[PDB]
């Protein structure tokens, strides 16, 4: 096609604007033109209120469409390598452009997904927020997929994705994850129905596991090298040997009595709303503690690298000496017999006996 | 009737009980026999979930049916000097029994009142939260209404009600207030769309009155006893003379520069989301200083009677040394050079730099 | 003393109020006189911000001096029955007067209270809110103690106190409770460090138990009779047997995996905050559930006369058929594949998908 | 140097961490030593609780020690170009590396800034969140500049800054800002107690002001491609014509006694909480719609563009039809007489009766 066929396609999709949508076709068309006359490689139209897309300047690699209504998407190059249209209201999506590379699709109406697993060069799959019971087997190239708050009630087969290091099946309905891939670096599922994790002591490289809102009742052996951990809302009592690695721990909403050890590295500790009667000596790294919502009657000695300190709602009768670089401190509903005393460092704080 | 076709009649109504429906029609008839048998004047059958109430005991003075089903009421005894049936369902309500002292129907879908004005004994009538676009015209014995959280355009003349202390008509579309009655204590007419108060000078009496949410512009000269004054969120630059009656006021989300003068015995002051760029000396008697949301860049003295102070949101680069007593200090998100010094008693902290 | 000695002892007292202080010793300099000169049985000097009082008018049996500044009290007359000083800086307590029957006392720094067990008229203690270590044995006539919010360790025996109807001892470092006088109706001492709560089934007129925020990992068979139970944030996994009598069942932010039952006659459930996967029938009788934060995957058919429906935070696919009568809906952060029909009588709704 | 000589020099500096401070030297010796072996121009010791550094690598042209207790940096190479300190405790910085091109030392305690207007090659200077009373002249090449959150009386000279295009100097205490550089696309001083803005439509890359918090009482000419404006709690009782590329507009907390006119490509309007009584025709372009609190008694048409209403806190009677699309409503206390019909879109629903 000519460019003023496109054009004429384009001004004839423009005069098609749905009157009063506040569709704003004209910049799209101006968006679109300019990718033809520049023969660019990307093409975006984000939040232009589109209701749908004219036919797609001939060697678009990239289209960029986030934030409009596209309830279909126009035919899409074979040079397509990038298709971000999260944020529309498309119910499907036609096979995979050969070339696809990235395939943003959030926040749609996707009941189903085209087959991905031969998508050669699709690297990132995001599918998050849509309406998918079921994803498509992963194609060997995906490094990332991000289909959380979906209907999912089981995730392709995972392990045998050589590349895949992110995996974002949170708000779900997954009972079990699939065993997960050596390349595995992170792994956010929380909000499933996860009665149990897979094995992750043999992800060398899950550095982060979100396991959050589920039905886990333990946890297995984490990966070794594990840095993030949020099994925040869990019946967990007990945690398994902690990973050093692990500088973030979400524990928060479980039933932990207590925590006995804590990696030597961690910075930041949630343990909020567990029924935390004591806690084991704090890391040195630690820069935030929130153990609020627990039954504390008195908190270890405060690492000096502690920034924020979240105690609130506990039985705290006395605040330790706080650090000289708390920046936070929450201690709010605690039968305080009196307030500790405040660092200069202290930016943000809350108290309430 | 003899209490065998009361308690028979009951029993059916219990038979009747919509199966499912949790209603507790054996306890109901449980409290309408003992009301029955001891000839009690009032018959309690509060949160029974009673869709409906059997023929009520024959000489029946108070009957207190709040929190049911009721979408209907049995014919009321002419005995009946206090009717509560809040939080019932009902759509209308059969004249009033002639003795009627206490109208509780709050919290029911009242689209229409039956006539008022000839109830010689009707002191309290509750009919806050209903479906009335409309009040009756009032009975000279009214000491009470609250007919707030109706859809009331208008409110019937009042200026005659001789014993009219308490009117409560906030949440309905009030573009107007009657001529308060000389007697009216208090006047709770917050959201409605009063463009005006009506003239308040002239009631000696009224110690109360909650204008907030209105569209006032300005304030009449106030009750000379005003005690409380609530006109948050209205449109005032500026109050009439405060009444030194005044203890509690509310003038939050006006669009208050400042506030040149208090009332000597102001214990409560709510100023917050105004456009407070300074404050007058405090009245030593005030306890709670509520200027949060302001552009205070500086508090004045702190009153030592000061329990509550909440300068949050403002440009204090400092708090003016707190008084002794203070329970409470919320001065969070300020430009606080430092922490002002935090006197033992204060309970109640929040301050974020 | 005469009049004038009292008029000029208030004088004097008033003339010596702190300058700037607030204190309103003219208006309880007024409130004595009147008392004085109408002989009352009360003297109220509420909110006066007075710092002391004078001397007291000589036959004065109720002393209301809550929400002053009162460090001390002025010699208390033999006639006095009731001392309501809430809201005050007491640190102590001179002996009771021998006729006293209510010991309001709350809110103050009492850090000790002068013996009790000797007030043969105590019936209300309320020392809610002060600095007790230690409350000294209760007398015979002891109805009511509010001893919450303080630092008790223990609480004096109280199985021996014929009318001991209510005890607030939350808020304290209460390990264990006394075991409960057989007049015990009421119970609240939630926030303590409560290992477990003393036998509760022989105590037949024990209608509220709140021992939230304990140490409870299981409850003793509940009094048989109870009515509300609120033992939210402890550790509990299971109920035991459920009195019937129960309509109020607080057990939020404990470890419920489930619950296989509930009383018949349950008005409101808050079982908020556990791993709640399923719950067992409502009973029809239920009004409010509050299943808020679990892990349900589906509600059961919601009780007809459910009013108030906290589901958020949970798996829900599909919120069950609303009641007709529902008032609130707050299903919140659940997976919803669709809103429920929202019954006309919902006034406050919340969903987010 | 040799290696050694900084291998040795950072074990030793590693040997004097603080024992218990948390200080993570080891890494921090790791990331100096591979910085030094690879010869990276970057050396990243971001959170690693470092009270201090030790020299660094020769020639390190970026230096990210983010989030650390650097009270004091190590002598800074004339080959930094890049110098991100940024949470750490710096109370001064030397002067700065000839070649910086990044300053970076956001949420420090800088009391000063060493002389920065001969840096020529200094273009982003982020001092956010220090103790700056005041900033050295801008150094010509300076085209960001971020001094939010300091205590800032004034800027220094902007006008003459040919490549300045960002200015964060929120959080200050300007009162006035200098006159603004044509360069200028984003000026953020909201929080400040700005008079008023200085001249603004000769500002035509000028797209992004954020005055709000400040003592505005109108806003000059705005700028002529203005985009997003921000000017929420101020006077504004009324807005100068606004630039037709505004997308962006939060005039909330004025005392807008209403809108009449709303830019044609509205994306996000934020009128809350200030005395609208009625709202203009919404452009078909807005998403987002935020006029909570106000004193609405109608909604005008939604533009079926809109995906986020918020029209709380208001005296609506009825929400207007919603459009297809809209993602969030938010009419929570609105005297609805009904819930308007919710399209299948609404995924975030707040409404209250
Ligand atoms: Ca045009
Ligand atoms: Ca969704
Ligand atoms: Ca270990
Ligand atoms: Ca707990
Ligand atoms: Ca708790
Ligand atoms: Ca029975
Ligand atoms: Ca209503
Ligand atoms: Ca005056
Ligand atoms: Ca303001
Ligand atoms: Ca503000
Ligand atoms: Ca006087
Ligand atoms: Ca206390
Ligand atoms: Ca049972
Ligand atoms: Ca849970
Ligand atoms: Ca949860
Ligand atoms: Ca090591
Ligand atoms: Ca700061
Ligand atoms: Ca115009
Ligand atoms: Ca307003
Ligand atoms: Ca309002």
């Amino acid at each position: 096609k000519s460019k003023t066929e496109y054009y004429n396609a384009w001004s004839e999709w423009e005069r098609n604007a749905p009157p009063g949508n506040g569709e704003q076709r004209e910049m799209a068309v101006s968006r679109l033109r300019d990718c033809l006359d520049r023969q660019a490689h990307e093409l975006e139209l984000n939040n232009l209120g589109l209701s749908s897309l004219p036919e797609l300047p001939p060697h678009l690699e990239s289209l960029v469409a986030s934030c409009n209504s596209l309830t279909e998407l126009p035919e899409l190059p074979q040079s397509l390598k990038s298709l971000l249209v999260d944020n529309n209201n498309l119910k499907a999506l036609s096979d995979l452009p050969p070339l696809l590379e990235y395939l943003g699709v959030s926040n749609n109406q996707l009941e189903k997904l085209p087959e991905l697993q031969n998508s050669s060069f699709l690297k990132i799959i995001d599918v998050d927020n849509n309406s998918l019971k079921k994803l498509p087997d992963l194609p060997p190239s995906l490094e990332f997929i991000a289909a959380g708050n979906n209907q999912l009630e089981e995730l392709p087969e995972l392990q045998n994705l050589p590349f895949l290091t992110a995996i974002y099946a949170d708000n779900n309905s997954l009972k079990k994850l699939p065993d997960l891939p050596l390349s595995l670096e992170s792994i956010v599922a929380g909000n499933n129905i996860l009665e149990e994790l897979p094995e992750l002591q043999n992800l060398p490289f899950l550095t982060t596991i979100y396991a959050d809102n589920n039905l886990l009742k333990t946890l297995p052996d984490l990966p070794p090298s594990l840095e993030a951990l949020n099994v925040r809302d869990n019946y967990l009592t007990d945690l398994p040997e902690l990973p050093q690695s692990l500088t973030f721990l979400d524990v928060s909403e479980n039933i932990f009595s207590g925590l006995s050890e804590l990696p030597p590295n961690l910075y930041y500790l949630n343990a909020s709303s567990n029924e935390i009667r004591s806690l084991c000596d704090l890391p040195p790294s630690l820069e935030e503690l929130n153990v609020s919502n627990n039954k504390l009657i008195e908190l270890p000695a405060l690492p000096p690298r502690l920034e924020r300190l979240i105690a609130s709602f506990n039985h705290l009768a006395e605040v330790p000496e706080l650090p000289q670089n708390l920046k936070q401190l929450h201690v709010e509903y605690n039968p305080l017999r009196e307030f500790p005393d405040i660092p200069e460092s202290v930016e943000d704080l809350r108290m309430n006996s």
